[PDB]
């Protein structure tokens, strides 16, 4: 299990928040896997797999994402500012499945 996270942003903020995710979760001593959806397009595409095993997915996002896939999931929807200014409390809210179930 890991918890997962999704960045897009209108423009594609996207890779700002996707950093700033990965660098707290280093320090933090937690795995994230993050996909982004940016101007170039979608890259580390969650995969089904990896979305069953999630304790929960965070979506930090300024333009719709597809949700879809995440349906009986707990969702962390946020806007994509949240991804760069608290990603401690975003990563510990979806280690602790501080979410609703999408």
């Amino acid at each position: 299990a890991k918890i997962l996270a999704v960045t897009a942003c209108p423009t594609g903020h996207t890779f700002m928040a996707a950093d700033a995710l990965k660098e707290k979760a280093k320090e933090l001593g937690v795995e994230i896997k993050v996909e982004t959806n940016g101007s170039s397009g979608i890259k580390h595409k969650l995969t089904a797999q990896e979305i069953e095993d999630a304790p929960a997915i965070i979506v930090a996002a300024d333009k719709q994402v597809e949700m879809e896939r995440f349906k009986g999931k707990r969702v962390l929807q946020v806007p994509v500012t949240a991804g760069i200014r608290r990603p401690q409390e975003l990563i510990e809210k979806a280690m602790n499945q501080d979410a609703p179930i999408y």
